[PDB]
């Protein structure tokens, strides 16, 4: 076929009840994580794709970065909890990759200030308990799916893509054929 199992994607041999519909996992540590958000914009391109109905949800690992990396996982709750991840993103890749300023949960804070969070507001967050059970969901996802690599996307809890099968030469069409199976998987 066009798509095959095992090619453009492979199938959880233990598929995991009640995931979200389209998942994706990355940390701001991650090299390819950084191009697949600041240069190829592949979860903004994979949204404009995806069906009438099918929500995605952008999840932070931990298996990257030590303390640093566990803090920033707590930022992308604190950031999902405030809503404001469209604003701390570009500034958080670029502080841990670019600059390399982000050096503490502190420099992370920063982040959000400049971005705009108020100091108050931010800490409040930081500490909350729903804050806390964000970290939860997002352990407890990249737990499901035994994930040990990232990026790393996951359609229905059942299908996990595979990019590495696919054409790098031109960036723009790699992204639409990661899109295109995104979209497929998601019609499965």
């Amino acid at each position: 076929a066009q798509y095959e199992d095992g090619k453009q994607y492979t199938t959880l041999e233990k598929p995991v009840a009640g995931a979200p519909q389209v998942l994706e996992f990355f940390s701001f540590f991650c090299p390819h994580c950084y191009q697949f958000e600041e240069v190829l914009h592949i979860s903004d391109n994979v949204k404009k794709k995806l069906p009438e109905g099918v929500k995605m949800t952008k999840y932070h690992v931990n298996f990257m970065g030590g303390d640093l990396g566990k803090d920033l996982t707590q930022a992308w709750a604190v950031a999902m909890a405030l809503g404001v991840e469209d604003k701390v993103t570009v500034p958080l890749f670029e502080g841990v990759q670019k600059t390399q300023t982000i050096r503490s949960a502190s420099d992370i804070r920063d982040v959000f200030i400049n971005a705009g969070i108020k100091g108050e507001e931010y800490d409040a967050a930081w500490n909350s308990f729903v804050v806390k059970s964000l970290v939860a969901q997002q352990e407890k996802a990249a737990a499901d799916v035994q994930l040990r690599g990232v990026p790393a996307m996951f359609v229905n809890g059942k299908y996990q893509l595979n990019p590495q099968g696919m054409d790098t030469s031109n960036m723009d069409v790699f992204v639409q054929q990661y899109a295109d199976t995104v979209k497929y998987l998601s019609e499965k």
